[PDB]
Order: structure tokens, then C-alpha cells, then sequence
């Protein structure tokens, strides 16, 4: 496997553990079908009309390591799959360490604080479990549009 | 400047930060001249006996990303220097962010449980003021000679 084919493999990976995670949530709290998550934009250079290959990688790898918090959040969630939740989590630090190698020209990646991390988790916590279920489905889908976005435009690189 | 001499220059200045921290608790605590920290052993193969670049290389990550927990635990522990404890945390991931492009051959590298990490924080934060100063000076003491054996053997590759 190449390195490229390696990302797409574990893209494609966890994809189908956020799939499996939104079916559990969804068919219990029937929500499918503010937070301030990470998504492309048209500046980012990630789509097709103003691609861009290095300022798309870095707000791949931004993204992914500003979602970490919201997957803790997601596996402090999950009781019966928070194994799951965890795989989730585990795998998308695989990721990010197999993207810091592709992109292994470019510059160091702006990280998260992890103490407002800390505190943006007490409070996503502290809610009802009605805007807890709104929250996991949120971020699933999210997080999901960040991949599928993400998958298309390293297959453009 | 190459890879090698980033990491190199990153690792020194990292330690500037923890000699200023190390100044600061020591001149307060006096303690200065269990907790499971991360150290260097002969297996890994990072002395001039058993060197082995490939081990060597996965350990130096490896004990950085366990490092991190305690990292934060200084964070939360440095009040008029919480900024310099700040910048020691996030320095610390752009030196594992540029070692991840040196592994780029090499397999991902098991990160630790965000979960876990959360629970050793609030039990090393729960303790009175002396043992609080005693686990500081570990961390920076046992930090620093990780980071030291580090640049010796990053040295030699």
C-alpha cells in the first residue's frame, strides 16, 4: 500500500465506524435524516474550482485535530459501543499521524488547547439528554461531511 | 534548515522551557538538586550499545505522546508562568508533529486513552501543595532527561 492508499483505506474506515456509531444513536433518539465544528470552505482549496493542494492538507489535519475533542466527547457518550466511540477516536490519531506524513514539506499544524478543550467537554456534558442526542447526531454528521469532503480531495492530490 | 536540524533546534528550545520552569518551582519548593514517567531503557535502542534507528525513533514518539498528560497537568499547575507551561505543551506537538515526518516510513504509534489521561489529571490535581510540587519536579526532572537522551540519539541517525 502506498501512503495515499493507506489515508484512503483509513478514511473509508472510519467512516464506516461513524456510520455504525450514527444507526446506533438515530434509531434510538429518531433525530436523522452553536457546536462551532470544523467544515471545508470554499477558501480552504479542498473543492474543485480553487483546489489547492497545500492549503487543503493543513485544513484536513487542522480539522481533524479540532474534531479530537468532540470524539472524547462522543466516547464519554456511548456506553454499550464505547468501544466503538473509542475506535473512532483512536483511529482518526492514526490518521492525523498518517497525513502528517504526506504532508511532510509543509509547516507545523496549529493544535487545539487542551484545557478549552477540557472545559468545552464539562459543558457538552452537563446538557439534557435530549440536546446530548442533538449533539452526537451533530457531530456524527459533521464529522462525516469532513471525511467524505476529505476523501475526494486527497484523491485530487 | 532540514528536518534534522528543526527537530534538533525544536528540542532545545523545548528544554529552555523546561529550565525555566525547573528555576521557578525549584526557587519556590526548594525540592530540587509512583508517577509511571516515560524514560529511555537500553531495548529501546536509543543508547550507542543496542542503537537501533527504527525502535529508537517509535520510543522517542511514543514516550512524547505519554508525556503529554503530564504536560497538561503543569498547565493547570503554573499560575504566573501558565503561559510558559502552555507554550512547553504546545511546542511539545510540533516536535512530535515534525518527528512524524521523519517516522514517514515507519508504522502509526499507539497513542494513549484521552479518558484515562483525564482521570490521572484530576487524582495528581486532587493532592495537597507538597506532593503537588514534588510531581512538578519529576515531570520536568524525567522530562528533560527524555528529551536530552532524545537529542543524542537523534544525533546518531
Amino acid at each position: 500500500l502506498t501512503s495515499s492508499e493507506r489515508i484512503d483505506k483509513q478514511i473509508r474506515y472510519i467512516l464506516d465506524g461513524i456510520s455504525a456509531l450514527r444507526k446506533e444513536t438515530c434509531n434510538k433518539s429518531n433525530m436523522c435524516e452553536n457546536l462551532n465544528l470544523p467544515k471545508m470552505a470554499e477558501k480552504d482549496g479542498c473543492f474543485q474550482s480553487g483546489f489547492n493542494e497545500e492549503t487543503c492538507l493543513v485544513k484536513i489535519i487542522t480539522g481533524l485535530l479540532e474534531f479530537e475533542v468532540y470524539l472524547e466527547y462522543l466516547q464519554n457518550r456511548f456506553e454499550s459501543s464505547e468501544e466503538q466511540a473509542r475506535a473512532v477516536q483512536m483511529s482518526t490519531k492514526v490518521l492525523i499521524q498518517f497525513l502528517q506524513k504526506k504532508a511532510k514539506n509543509l509547516d507545523a499544524i496549529t493544535t487545539p488547547d487542551p484545557t478549552t478543550n477540557a472545559s468545552l467537554l464539562t459543558k457538552l456534558q452537563a446538557q439534557n439528554q435530549w440536546l446530548q442526542d442533538m449533539t452526537t447526531h451533530l457531530i456524527l454528521r459533521s464529522f462525516k461531511e469532513f471525511l467524505q469532503s476529505s476523501l475526494r480531495a486527497l484523491r485530487q492530490m
